[PDB]
Order: C-alpha cells, then structure tokens, then sequence
C-alpha cells in the first residue's frame, strides 16, 4: 500500500557503523553492524496532534508501508532487527533498524602491505508506481563510533555520495546510493615478521662472496633460498589471485633473482678456480661483494618508486 | 491454485546478476546474487484498468499463484528475497525476486593456470495439471553488470539457451533451461609466484654439469628438488583431485624427471671419476650442460603443444 | 490428524540425487540435494471424481496429515521445501519435497587412496496409534541424474534397501529405510602428486650406495628424509585419525624404514673404512645397492598383497 | 498456565543420544543430537476415557502447559524440534523431543593421547510459583544407538546422576540434572605417525656418537632436531592452552634436551680433539653411545611413571 | 505501550554468566551464555493481591510492555529465550531471560603470553517519551557460576559500573552499563612449547662459538635460524596483526638478532683465519662465547624490565 504522491517520492537514509570487523583479504569482504535509517512523507497517515494521541504514533511495521531498501554487494539477505517507528503529523515516518550483514566490496593489493582502502555499502530501492528515488540525512550517517575497530586497519573517514546513481532495471527505475569507508592498513608487524626476516636471510645468503668452500657455499646460497619460498609462501597465502602485480610480490620475486645470479656466481668461482685460473675468480667474488648489495639497494629504489612515486 | 489454460502455460524467466564471488576450485562452486524474473498469462486476475483501479495493480504473493521454479545445481535452497510483483490487466503477471545461492557447476583443469570456464545456472519446473514449459526473456537476462566482480577470473558472456530441455521426471514433466557465464582466469599471479620461482630452482638444479664437487653437487641438486615439493603441494593444494592430467601437473611432474637423471648425472660422473676414468666423466658431465636444457625446453614444446595446439 | 486405518500404513519412498558435494574425508559426512517422495492411502479424503473438481485434488501441508520421516544420520534438521501434494480419488496422497541435508556416513580409508565407499541415507519414522512401516518406490528411487557430481569420486550405483529395519525405540515402534551410494575414488592425482614424487626422493635417497663422501652421504639421505615428513604430513592432513591402518600409511611408514637402515648403511661404512677396514665398507655399500631396492619392491609386493589381494 | 499442585512437582527426564560427532579438543566442546524426554502429571486436564476420545490425547505444544528446561552448558539455543506430545488419563504428559546442540564440556588432556574423558550434559529448570524439581526416568535415559559414533572416541557408558542439584538462584530456585559421558581416546594414530616418527629422528640424532666428523655431526644432530620442531608443532597444534602439563607436551619438551646435550657433546668432542686431547674426547662419545638411550629411557620409565602410575 | 510515569523510569538490570568459551585472541571474541535480569516499575498493571488471583501474576511478553535492552558490541543480534515474567502487586515486573552472544571486546597483547585482561558487555536502551535510564540490581549479577570455564584463562572478577552512561544519539538519549569480566591468561603451556624450545635452539645456535670448521659452522647457525621462524611463524599464526609491540615479538625478535651477528661471526672468524691471522680469529670466536649469552640475558633483563617493570 504505497504512499500516494505527487512526484518520486525521496525516502532519506543513513548508517551508523556500531561495529566493524573481519575483513578477509583473500575474500575481498568484510563485515559490518550498524544502525539503517530511512524516512519519508507518508502524508496518507498525518495525524492531528491535538485531536488525538500525542506529538507522535508508534507503529509496528506490517502496519505503515516501509520501503523495500535492499543492499547491493552483500552476500546474503541483510540481516537486520528495528529498533522504532515513528510517525510524524505531517505523515512523517521515523524508521530505523539495525542491521549486520557481511558486505562484498573489492580491494586493490597494488601495493599490498602499505596499502589504503576505500569500501563500499550499495542500498537500491526499486519503484513501482510512484518512483523512489533515495537519499542520504547526514545526521544519521554521522555513523561510525569512537569505538568503530576493524582489526589490523586504521579507519580514515566514513562519508556517502549525497547523489544517487538512478538506473532503468528491467522496466523499473532504481535508485542506488553509495557509502563509502576509506580504511588505511597497519603495516608494520609486516616488517619485524616479513620484510625483515626476508632481508636478513638474503643478506646470509651472498655472505659466501667472502666464502671460496663451494660446498659451504652452496650449504649458504642454496639454505637461505629455501628459507625464502618459506616466506614467498607464507605472504602468497594470505592474499588472493591479483591478475596484476603486489608490491611485495615484486621484491619478494626480484629477491627470486639475487639468489639465482648468486648461486651462479659462487658457481662460476669454481669451474674458474679449478681451471687454474683464480686471476679472475676472486676477482669476480670480490666484486660481487659490491654488484649485489648494490644493484639490490639499487633496483629497490627502482621497484619502490616504480609502485609509489608514480 | 493454477491459471486454467487451453495449452502448456508459457513461464518467461531472465537472470540479472548482481554479484559474482567466491569461486572456489576445490569444491567446484560458485557464489551468485542476482535477480530472478519471472512472467506469465493468468487471465484469471484480469482487471477492467478503467472500471477499478489503475494501469496494474500490485499483490503479496500469498494472493496470486506463483511457479515453483527450483533451481537445479544449487548446495541448498536458494535464498530469495521478492522485489515486487504486477499483474497486467490481460490477466499478465510481473514477477521480481532477488535471490543469492551457491552453484555447483564442474570445472575443467585440463590447462589449469590458463583455462577458461563455462559456469551454468539451471532452473526447472515441474508440471501439474496444465503443463509448464519455461523460456527467456532476453530483457531480463542481460543480466550481468557492469560491476560483476569474481577475483581472479576474466569474465565474458553471461548468456543463455534459449530452447529448453523438456524431461519426463516421475510421471510429470519438467522444463529446464540452461543460463551461461563464461569466464577465463587470470593467470599471471601464477607465474611470479609459482612458474617462474620453479623454473629458477630447476636451472640452479643443474649448475651441476659445471661443478665436480660430489659434495656440493648433491648438495646442489637435492636441495632444489626439495623446494620442488615446496612447489608441487602448493599447486596441487588450491586444486582437486581431477581423474585426468592437468597441465601444470604434467610439467610440474616432467620436472620431477630433470632432477631425476640430474641425480643421474651428478652420481655417475663419480663412480667413473672414482673410477680413475675422468676420461668419460668430464664428457658427460659436459654433454648434460646441453642435453638437459634442449630435451627440457623441448619436451616443454612437446608438452605445451599437446596439451594447447591440439 | 492421522489415517484411520484396519492395518500398519504403507509409507511409500524414493529419492531423486539432484545434486552431490563436499564430500569430507576428515569430517566422514557429504552433502546431498534430493527430491523425496512420499505417498500414503488416507481413505478419509476420497472425492467423488465426478461429482465435484478434477481428476485429483491440490492441497497445501497444513490441510493433510503429513508422515514425519526424519533422516536418521543427519547433522541438523534436513532443509526440505515441498514441491507439490496431489490427492488421488481413492484418498492417495502424492507428497514431493526437495531436501538438502549434510549426511553423516563413515568410510573405510584401509586402502585409502584405492578406496571405494558405500554412503547411507536412512529416513526413519515413529508411529502413533496406528503403525508406520516405510517402503521404497523404485520409480522415485532411480534418484540420480546423469549429471551428479562428487568431485575426486566415481558414483557407482544409487539403490536402496527394499525390506525396511523395524524397530521398538521408547514404546513406539519405528521403521527406517536404507538408502545406498556406491563410490569408488578417483586415485591418480595421487600418483604424479603423491606417489610418484615420494618414490623419487626414496631413490635418490640410496644414491649414497655409490658415494664415499660422509658429507655428502648425510648431505643425501638426510635431505630426502625431511621432504618425506613434508609428504607424510601433507598426505596425514587430508585424513582422519583412523584407529586402523591406511595403505598409504602403511608404505609412507613402511618407507621411514628404507631411511633409518639407509643412515644406519652410510654411518657403518664409516666407523668401518676410518678403522682401516675398507676391505669390509665397499663391500656392504656394493650389496646395498641391491638389498634394498630388492627388499623394498619385494615388501611392497609383500604389503600391497597385504591389504588388496587379502 | 502451570499446573495446580499440593507440593514441588517433579518433571521425569531422559536423553536418547542419536548421534554423537564433532568432538573439538581445541574448543572443548562437542555435538550431540537425541531425543528429549519430558513428563509430568498435569491432573488439570485428565480425561474420562470411557466418557470422550479414547486411551490418551494428542496435544499441540500450545495447547498444555510445558515445563522450561533449558540445558546449561551450550553455545546456543538447544535447537529442538518437538516429536510427539500425549496426555494419559490420570493426567500425566508424555512430551518428547528431538534436539540437537553443541555442547561445552571440558577435557582433561593430562594423559592427553591416552585419556579417558567425562562429558556433561545439565538441563535446569527454573520455578514460578509451584517449585520443579527435575528427575531422571531410566527407561528414556538408556540413550545411546548402537551406533553412536564419535570419531577416534572409544564410548564407554552414558549414565545420569539421578539427584538433582536444586539451587537459589536469583530468589527462584531452579533444578539441574547431570547427563555424564565416558569416553576413551583411540591413541594408536598417534604412534606410527607421531610417538613413532618422532623417536626414529631421536635416534639418529644421536648417530653421532659414532661418528668423529663435526661436520657431519651438526649436519646431523641439528637436522634431527628441526624434524621435532615439525613434530612438537604438529602436536601443539591439535591441542588447546592447557595451564597444566601434558603428557606427550611432556616427553616432546623432555625430548628437546636430548638434543641439547646431543649438540653439547658433538660440540666438545671438537674442543678436545683440537686441543690434542683426543684421549677424552673419544671417551666421552664412548660414552654417550650408552649414558644417552639410557638416561633417556630411563627418565621415560621415570615420566611415563609420574603420569599414569601415580 | 510504555508505562506511563512521572519521570525517568529506572530499569533494573543483572547478568548470571551461566558459560563462557571460545575466546578468540584473532577474532578479540568471545562468547557468552547468560542470565539477563530486567525489572522495572509498571504500576499501570498493580493487581489487588486479595480481590483476584495470587501473590504475583505470571504474564507472556506480548502482553506487558517490555524494555528493549540491546547489547551494544555483538556480531549480531544477541540470541535469548525467556525464563519467567512476574508481575508484583505494586505494579513492579521481574524479567529474566537466558541468552546467549558472542561478544567483541578488545584485548592488549602488549605482554602477550602474560597478559591479564578486561572483558566488556553493554546493554544500551534507547528512550520514546519517558526517558530510560538503566541500573545495576547486584543481587542478579553475581553472575558467574563456580564452574565458568573459558580455556586457558584464569577468571578473576565478573562485576559491573553501577553508574551507567548516558548518552545524546539521534535525538533521543540512551542509556548504556558496563559490565567487566577480568581475566588473566594461562601462560605456561607456552614454556615447554615456546619459550623453552625457542630458546634451546638459540643455544645451540652459537656452540659454533666453539667450533671452527665454517662447513659446520653454517650447517649448525643456519639450521637454527630456520627453526626459530618455525617458532615465529608459529606464534605469529595465533595473534593478530597489532600495530604495536608484543613482547613474545619482541624476544622472537631480538632473537633473530643474535642470529645475524653470531652468523657474522663465524663467518668472520674465517676471512680472518684463511688470511693468516688465527692470532685474532680465535680471540673473536674466544669473545663470542661471552659476549653473546651476556649481551642477551642483558638485553633480555633490559627487554623484559621494559614491558612489565615500567
Ligand atoms: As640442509
């Protein structure tokens, strides 16, 4: 039984973000729990204060007509309790639910361990015979607490597009809204537990430029490559498919490289110190203990600048 | 209570897809939000648009009668919300639910990191005393955005077959009709992540030809076959057991052979160094630096073709 | 409101397999989509074809008495939308539902990776004043399409238990029916990721049967025993604990041995070419080279026949 | 609407167990799904056989007054559907139904792979006006199949204290009943895949008493005690936070010290063969070939003893 | 219907913590199954104990008016069934309910394995036209059985602030408790199975202080390092990404410190003994056996000084 207008009728939203929490990187979701506030002219139950009752009526939903405000990118159905409904004089209605769905919005992992965030909650509202057309009542989206956590991400700001993005879908207007959290990660327990300790054993790694035993070179070079995979495989793993190409993924794929030119030299050290010729082994050797470090540090500035400084 | 017809009832249906996730290579599935739109004749509500009411009017559906149309590959009931139902004055019905289910459609991992895949969606109805035969709306089946996520696949078409499959199931007949979204994966990630790293340890695996260390040449050659299985399982974990033979488990196990003859190699060119025949070692040892690399490279040609150019 | 009857009422059942999943070797439980068909003479609602209606008559669950049949291995309560209720004159009711339920069924992993299964489903149902015995109509019961899945598993044959289990449970008699899913594995993506792979660092562990080098002995069959634990624990991850023996953990245990003896041969021929007795350690080494692949092939043949020719 | 007595009236219980599965070391909890027995005389509606109806009277919930009995240790909402509900003349009510929840009973993992365990299950009931005292009836208790399966469990008796512990508990007393599980742990999976594997890498790790080569010693000793590593973390891992010792927690930290004194030895067999001392170095590796097995197997019969012989 | 009063209606509050468990040090959750006691003053039902029925009348939830008291940091909506509602002559309700949730509160990891923490639960209650404030009545939150059990955590106190919080939000104030569970971890079981296993392997780390053949020193300095990122990796998995530091990530951390310069030093202790300065190589290897435990069990007094003595 839908409000009988005069033009599109503009039901006003807002959320507030109660709680936040697993967001799941390889899943590309996160979820929330917050307070839905909707409210619009129904001027088919206005009310003369004074006549009856008081300043305003309570009802429970089957009794008003409520629109049917859907979330887009959600997995399943919202899953939301109301909290009250209230009806104005003027056939103003007053409703706000509480609901807590997990919520589908894409991440970019380009430059993975320092990378900042921006979700998204959709809202459409599909029309009938009177169109719909929503949108947002910024004293209630002021929502998000001082308590407002998502583990492992400092929250930076949640704003909406005041402007609905109003489609034709399937002979029947729709207008969609968009809330958007912009979240920056914690990087740093990626440091004392990746990026260290991956660097440290790379650093082992070509400590055999100083080293002429091919066996405990190869007992060198050769341990702190496998050391590597262990942590190639423990970062690949809490991370999805990129079909492009992560920060970390990047060094974590140059340092595939100095381990092999690394093992090709201490290689080299030796079919060049068993042909009698160690004029020129140590001589490579002692270069390395430059080249590497360097075209390293070097290509590091490369890569870094080439993911943000650009 | 079903519309008394003189023919098989004509159900006219189309699939918006809203959301597309969690494709899940291991268990064969797929998650998909989309709209179901349904259609169909009911002159039994037909309403005199001048002498009542308005151009079309609105019902709950406990009022109309409604198909049952059950999707068929699904794990469990698929879960739908109704958006709005409007039945036109011929008697015609408007119907709009938005579900969300999760599909069982088979993969084929016959070129694993680049295949492409035909998912389906299904949709039967079964029959009672006027026959149903289902069929598309193609309006309503463009069903796609252009937001349709699914990370780490290319999608391309979201079709579907327009004629459909009409059974005899338990003394009443059915009508399926077969909506298809095909899709490509975005391999890339898969090879600085995993074709790369493994063709690096298999290359630093035969640095051995240029070595005369046992030593060190087991020490070389055992510990990249290690790292190998490193490889190995984590392939063949994000990955199910498939009756036939994938494309990255056959070079990923052509490669188990290139450390197997490389073991060869490394021990013989000892039993006949030890053997005071260096004689024939050093020859060997020199033919493996290039026998390898060729028959590898070119059992990867061999390979690759059999599986892509044909 | 149950059937007056003279007699114990036939429940008459079947189940159509629509769709098979996520069968969970550690869990022992599978997951099922199937049509059940139920049907039962109600005399008391018999109706007069041609004095009033049609040929049979629709009702909704609510109108009739319904038959509880509950599944008996099942996690929770089965997940079961009705499909349609047709009530033939003579007072037959045709029940169709569509259940998804996670079935809890054992399976015996003694030959473990060349297994074949035999899934239950079981539907029992308690009787009242009048007696329940349940019984299967093989027309509902050809449940299977041609398309059922259950990824890694070759369906064999879905048939059922004719004669029903009749039981005294608390004062009231029950009846369960015995529906069975024959499965045999699809073993081989356990060859070239499993088997295959294991056997290899196996050899290449005794290739120290033509080494002298101590260092590079342990180097050897050392290395090789820690990428069997990475075989071991990969293959023991994706099993349950078993208070019998598996196959494959038989010669995945079996093979701990080769490596103990191995160490065991290396250490020997050492504390035995150090005493100047290399008369004695070049000739067990040379046997070696015999006695343990002998013994191996020879208790594989031993084991295999073990557990399959037995 | 409670029934009208002289005295605290007492409500008979009793729990068919159905099926029994999901035992969670980590969580400590487990599942269960059985059959609820409930009874008590409600001479409110006794009924005059002869007079009306026949033997005994079917009612739907809503209709009598039922007892609350809510069970105690759950995650959840005990998640019940209701079997049948029968009145007798006299007035007695007859109610079963047929729950199934997941239930928080601690373990004690002192012995942990040898341990016997005791599950609970509680049900209160709390009082209005007329007090209830819960009591078990032994008739609905000998809950348990012949099939009751709990993987990896031995089941030994489901029994119940028949005294109720009746307390005041917020100025209304409430009646709590003690369901009591016996099972023992299957440990055998945890020998040739644990207990097994990790003595074997025990015992090489101490090869190196017969041996003289430092480098091979460390390359021995210290590549055996990683292997632990992959065991004592295999082990910690299916095995909650205990604040007591285990007993395998026990002899898989006892076990590091063997190799600690392991790698102590080696160590200075060198310190004292480089000092040309070489007269007490090989005295001491003498020696340890035998004060090692011993002390250990002997500090094994001394642990093995302060666990389960005391 | 709100009890219509003459100022702001007091609601009396109380939680009986009946079981708790699985918290989640990843997820900073935990869930709780408990007694909520609400009681206020309705003097709009006061019932005449002579002139009609008894001391107290027993009402359903429809029929009274009942506060809406939501928890304020659940997942979703807490899950409660009813105990008793009982309305005193005077017109004053006493409310139970026995509900169960899981519960965000945020723990502090700063001295991880001896950490002590502070639980919270909330309870808001939003106001209509009588204002809403709550209050603590401490007879009903005594809360906490003498078998609360939470795993691997010592439970201190489970008391509440009688003052509540009242708040302005969306013009019309709420009104929110704070009841505290106090908790300290069982830290223990991370000695034999962390602490003490890490630090072993340190130890024998740098026996290669006593050694000088590099060969041996690298396979003994190097195998550790692997196992103690075995341990990183380890403890890393079961806490969550903090942007803080822990203190088991500090000395994880440190740790992997006395990792790279003692690899420093054998390393060096041999470009200083194949240049023909032994002089000073077994000076520095001679130091190192000092210097080292010493810098450490400093560092270490130092470390842990400066998380828990400040
Ligand atoms: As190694």
């Amino acid at each position: 039984p839908p409000p009988i207008a005069d033009e599109p009728l503009t039901v006003n939203t807002g959320i507030y973000l109660i709680e936040c929490y697993s967001l799941d990187d390889k899943a590309e979701t996160f979820k929330v729990n917050a307070f839905l506030s909707l409210s619009w002219k129904d001027r088919r139950l206005a009310f003369d204060p004074v006549r009856s009752g008081v300043r305003v009526k309570t009802y429970e939903p089957e009794a008003i007509w409520i629109p049917e405000i859907r979330f887009v990118n959600v997995e399943n159905a919202r899953d939301a309790d109301v909290v009250d409904i209230s009806v104005s004089p003027d056939g103003t209605v007053q409703y706000l639910e509480r609901f807590s769905a997990r919520v589908l919005s894409p991440l970019d992992f380009r430059r993975y361990p320092f990378d900042s965030q921006t979700l998204h909650i959709y809202l459409i509202v599909r029309s009938v015979d009177t169109r719909n057309i929503v949108l947002a009542v910024d004293l209630e989206k002021v929502g998000k607490n001082d308590d407002v956590f998502l583990t492992g991400w400092d929250i930076e700001s949640f704003t909406a597009v005041v402007k609905p993005a109003n489609f034709a879908l399937e002979d029947r207007l729709e207008s969609k809204l968009d809330y958007q959290l912009r979240i920056s990660r914690q990087y740093f327990s990626y440091i004392p537990n990746i990026i260290l300790p991956m660097l440290f054993i790379l650093f082992i790694s070509w400590t055999a430029f100083w080293s002429t035993s091919y066996e405990a070179n190869v007992t060198l070079v050769v341990s702190t490559l496998i050391a590597h995979i262990a942590f190639n495989i423990l970062v690949e793993t809490n991370l999805p498919k990129t079909p492009y190409m992560t920060y970390t993924g990047a060094i974590i794929f140059m340092i595939y490289l100095f381990y092999f030119v690394a093992v090709i030299e201490v290689t080299v050290q030796h079919y060049l110190k068993v042909e009698s010729q160690p004029a020129r082994a140590a001589s490579i050797t002692r270069a390395s203990r430059i080249a590497f470090p360097v075209v390293f540090l070097l290509a590091n500035i490369i890569l870094a600048f080439l993911f943000f400084g650009f």
